[PDB]
């Protein structure tokens, strides 16, 4: 559930 709205937007399953 960890989402980083950055470039690139990387999201993690947690």
């Amino acid at each position: 559930g960890k989402a980083l709205f950055s470039n690139p937007p990387i999201a993690f399953p947690n």
